[PDB]
């Protein structure tokens, strides 16, 4: 876990 707010 390592993603973020994908915009
Ligand atoms: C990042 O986003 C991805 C999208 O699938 C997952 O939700 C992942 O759990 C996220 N990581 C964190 C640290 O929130």
């Amino acid at each position: 876990p390592t993603t973020t707010p994908l915009k």
